[PDB]
């Protein structure tokens, strides 16, 4: 059987509604659903879908002529009219796409001709093409597909233009795609791709070692990282780690003591030992971060100091700003509360426990008691929009997300990155500076709005940076090379000659 493969995720990929977030995982929407625009390496963008488009001297109102020769999938046909029901159905539900600006500003769409889309925008938005590029919202279902006239309460079937058909899914097993012969760009040479549903990262590797998964692809939870470093060793397998696209952090909350206090958010930003927490859990395989983005994120080279390990330091700290230790504990007091926090984490990845324990091993030494709370995903996520942390792993997204539009989403009153700086002072100033950074034309504006911004949250320390990461790849030699997309959470499948 070429030309089909054999992959794994640890989850099914999820109902495939192309306008809603979790559980639908991004490489899946990506694979089925197609945007205006296609994103590029160089941050630029190429017609897709929209094969040109043009703009008002105000910067306000665009006119896309559409591709004519374009049809989902089941048939039906894309049009001037599907997009306009798409982005209506989108916006029915804008509330929840607040995190990214685009969201906020489309003032309508109009359908012109068949071949013609009017979107018509607040202001001369310059992030609108790359925005409208990615993974999800901004992409295209088969309005056949609605149920009533809204995408926000559920789709009938997955249906879009893609290369790529969900013929199969069946929880938790696998999912089946199938190439889409019907379409309109060129056609992938690989006509089957079956994702394995497996949860654990050893039954990962130990399945791939079997023979049956010619790839796997994903980020450093993608297998053990001891078990990677075999296999790279091993002439009959192939693998690849990427440069590093995204950075892991603690996120510290500002609104909730003990972590409220500035001198403990440093204190634990001190306490932690980074290169060995790396080498250790992580196997040397990622790299030790000092800030919220690598200095090789566009507007983020700065110069920031880095906090490097110093448990003296952390202790002073500590101890100057009225936590104590008492006769006989091992634990500071503060008018007689002990220096506890809470640190929540999907209970069930290896990795998170593993720096958890790292972590609270580090404090222990600086007179703090972090309890460990391995909990369910569903339940973090909702702390996560609650408030209800001192410390939670978290991520940056990755080119082109990184760092405009997760500055974008840190303003949104629920999620974690807003719910962590509710209690600075500096929090209306640093949100309306976001919003500037999203409004302004002018380059030299926008290095120093990044810079006052990302300066803040870096002397504020609402951030424990712990690593920059990368993807990983493991595969069978006869794929060959296996690229990367230019957005970090897509897969292209559709690059793979097997
Ligand atoms: O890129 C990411 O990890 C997240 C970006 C956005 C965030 C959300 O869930 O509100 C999404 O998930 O598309
Ligand atoms: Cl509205
Ligand atoms: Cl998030
Ligand atoms: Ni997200």
């Amino acid at each position: 059987a070429p030309d089909e493969i054999t992959t794994a995720w640890p989850v099914n990929v999820g109902p495939l509604n192309p306008h809603l977030y979790t559980p639908n995982q991004m490489f899946a929407q990506s694979m089925v659903y197609e945007p205006l625009v296609k994103y590029q390496a160089d941050g630029s963008v190429i017609p897709w879908l929209a094969k040109s488009w043009t703009h008002s001297e105000d910067g306000k109102t665009w006119t896309f002529t559409l591709r004519d020769d374009v049809k989902f999938s089941n048939g039906e046909p894309f049009d001037a009219e599907a997009a306009a029901e798409n982005f209506r159905a989108v916006l029915d539900n804008r509330q929840r796409h607040a995190w990214l600006e685009l969201a906020n500003q489309i003032v309508d769409v109009k359908a012109l001709s068949k071949t013609e889309l009017q979107i018509t925008l607040k202001s001369a938005y310059y992030p609108f093409l790359q925005e409208l590029a990615l993974p999800r919202p901004f992409r295209f279902i088969a309005p056949s597909q609605f149920k009533n006239h809204e995408t926000m309460n559920g789709i009938k079937a997955p249906i879009g233009t893609g290369p790529w058909i969900l013929q199969e899914s069946k929880l938790n097993q696998y999912d089946v795609f199938v190439r889409n012969e019907n379409y309109w760009g060129e056609k992938p040479a690989i006509k089957k791709i079956t994702f394995n549903v497996i949860p654990d990262p050893t039954t990962r590797a130990v399945a791939f070692e079997t023979g049956d998964i010619d790839l796997l692809y994903g980020n450093e939870g993608l297998l053990p990282l001891d078990t990677f470093a075999r296999f790279s060793q091993n002439p009959a397998y192939h693998t690849q780690l990427s440069q590093p696209i995204e950075t892991v952090m603690l996120a510290l909350n500002t609104a909730k003591a003990p972590t409220n206090e500035l001198a403990v958010r440093e204190a634990l930003n001190y306490a932690v030992n980074k290169k060995s927490l790396i080498d250790n859990a992580l196997y040397g395989t990622q790299q030790v971060a000092d800030t919220l983005f690598a200095p090789s994120v566009p507007y983020a080279n700065l110069g920031l100091k880095p906090s490097q390990y110093d448990p003296q330091k952390a202790k002073a700290l500590l101890e100057k700003a009225g936590w104590t230790l008492p006769a006989g504990k091992d634990i500071r007091e503060k008018n007689g509360q002990p220096l506890r926090i809470e640190l929540s984490f999907i209970g069930t990845d290896a990795l998170s426990k593993s720096m958890a324990e790292i972590i609270q091993a580090d404090m222990r030494q600086i007179g703090a008691d972090v309890s460990l709370i391995g909990e369910e995903e569903s339940s973090i996520y909702a702390r996560q929009r609650d408030g209800r942390f001192g410390m939670i792993f978290h991520r940056t997204w990755g080119a082109p997300y990184d760092p405009h539009a997760f500055l974008s989403s840190m303003r949104v009153p629920s999620h974690a990155d807003f719910q962590a700086q509710q209690g600075l002072a500096d929090k209306p100033l640093i949100d309306k500076e976001i919003g500037e950074v999203l409004a302004t034309h002018d380059e030299t504006q926008r290095q120093a709005l990044y810079r006052d911004i990302l300066t803040r949250l870096h002397d504020e320390a609402v951030y424990l940076p712990i690593s920059y990461i990368s993807m990983m790849v493991v595969s069978k030699p006869e794929l060959g090379n296996i690229p990367y997309a230019p957005i970090a959470t897509e897969i292209p499948f559709e690059q793979i000659k097997p």
